[PDB]
């Protein structure tokens, strides 16, 4: 009993590299089961399957993240927690190699500062200090020389260049275990030629991800994970946004309204031309456990994958728009159901 | 013409350093109100209000914030625009003696404005703030004799400011600083940088009647986890502000299911709510409502309207009967701006 569903971006993905993004989605996937059938927290199933993410040097996220301004890679990621409503985030973090570890972190020592321990811990840290936080709590160190890839290097000099004349990449996961629990993670390198120091969607609370459990005025346990244009994320406090439409009997139609109303609509995105985002879904409630998923983004294309424990094989695919359809101005959105013992 | 309403700092304010917290709002409203008289911004107006908040040693911002784990200073700020919808934000930055003017900063250059950031820490928002002519400020300026005693005296082991502002278009902005929780691990970022947390100003529009502009203090955590000042403001947009307001202190923020493990939810805000109630075709008024709610002992609170001249100070007090944590305390006014 479990259901996990993975992003590797939404952006564009070519025909020719397709196969690279949908097998790391699947691997993600595999990651995050073995742990539910391990009997693991939702969240260490979520960190799993991100680690999976972060790890290829394929993905905009650890290991692989664009180099900024300065030819240093620095990463944003954040994870909650449906049941405790607990959040662990990091921003312009480097020298670590899983940034989602120490956001998971975070969170788990938050969860040991309630049972009565002083005043709450940490939720967010960013640059050097948070740097140190991980070290000093066993998390493995990454030299540049192994976060950085020669294609990413060559990128790098490239936009240098191209300035005095891919990015959309992140990874993403959510997961409902057994029990009806969820939850979420939202991983990034951020924008490639970013100014150091500069933190993107992937650590704001309420931007990057969401999770939270059925409760009095939340009838459905629901996990959010986003990717697409960081700025257009936050300005829109999406993944939230998300979850909050969620509520509402029609998930298919509530989630394409947001979409359209709440994001591509939205009057706090009124001066761009064309607005990029994509996210995956859970949605989940108590009978066995009855689960819908889904993804809806505006750009190109989006790499997902998704697998149900009892299932057993994971589903790769990309979703694309439709002919006719313009990036930026319409919205993809399909989903499905899985019902859980 | 214009408005203003300042803070400093929701939690407890002895009755003897009391005349001190209100003169910084008095200075702080002037400030804003000068600005606004000079023909400025709104931003611009409650990022000097601001400035005056921080370089008073009586305040967790700026100069005077306290120190780190390390004995270092690292501040939070964010500063929010209701025209434009623009943002700006700087977290766990040193070196910088009023956080808030790099927020407004980043803000400004975002309306230039791919997107510029609107959000930088650490090393590289103090790299910004040199490179765009904001000159650093060694250590000892920006540490008084308090911070330090008070540093060696916790080692030995809530005074964040705010404002909104509405111009006389009915523009309104809104904008925090903070020096965070003494002894916080360095890179300990909180409310007053996150967007939605810490303030936020949004004009009238398809989706809200009111313009409306929130500024926060109190429990870092507290107010992050439950976005307080976006709820507040999407509060505001129904019909009874006062009961609006009061409801969102009491169901969103105490009772608040993110704030369950807590024996006591901590914070306050300062509000702003605008409309045109009337104009002359053949000149125009503005009704603004304004009110500062909190749930910790007091809060110190100034406004000033440009028309009558005479900033007001106060220090809100929980009354008998109400615990701190555990109750709500809600005062507001209201005044027309031609």
């Amino acid at each position: 009993g479990g259901f996990v569903l993975v992003h590797a971006g939404a952006g564009y993905h070519s025909e020719s590299k397709a196969k690279e993004y949908k097998h790391v989605c699947k691997r993600a996937c595999q990651k995050a089961i073995e742990k539910l059938q391990a009997g693991a927290l939702a969240t260490d199933a979520v960190t799993a399957a991100l680690v999976e993410l972060e790890d290829s040097p394929f993905t905009n996220a650890g290991m692989g993240s664009n180099l900024n301004l300065l030819g240093e890679i620095e990463c944003d990621a954040s994870i909650m927690d449906g049941k405790s409503l607990n959040f662990g985030a990091v921003g312009a973090l480097s020298g670590i190699k899983n940034p989602v570890s120490v956001a998971n972190r975070l969170l788990c020592e938050g969860q040991k500062g309630k049972l009565s321990a002083g005043r709450i811990p940490p939720c967010f840290l960013v640059g050097e200090g948070a740097y140190r936080w991980a070290v000093d709590h066993g998390i493995p160190s990454c030299p540049p020389n192994i976060m950085t890839t020669r294609f990413s290097l060559a990128a790098f000099k490239r936009n240098k260049r191209k300035l005095e004349l891919g990015t959309l990449d992140t990874v993403g996961a959510v997961v409902v275990d057994h029990e009806g629990n969820v939850a979420a993670a939202v991983s990034s390198g951020g924008l490639a030629l970013k100014h150091p120091g500069r933190v993107g969607q992937a650590a704001l609370y309420g931007c990057g991800c969401w999770a939270e459990n059925t409760g009095a005025h939340n009838p459905y346990s629901t996990a959010v994970s986003t990717s697409g244009c960081g700025e257009h994320l936050v300005r829109t406090i999406l993944a939230r946004e998300c979850s909050h439409a969620l509520q509402a009997e029609d998930a298919h139609q509530a989630l394409l309204e947001t979409m359209q109303n709440k994001f591509i609509s939205s009057p706090f995105l009124a001066s761009e031309d064309g607005v990029l985002g994509g996210v995956i879904v859970l949605r989940s409630c108590r009978c066995t456990l009855l689960v819908e998923f889904l993804w809806s983004h505006t750009t190109e294309s989006m790499c997902v994958g998704y697998m149900s424990a009892q299932d057993g094989k994971a589903k790769t695919h990309i979703s694309r728009l439709p002919p006719g359809a313009v990036a930026g101005q319409s919205v993809a959105i399909e989903g499905g159901v899985c019902r859980l013992e």
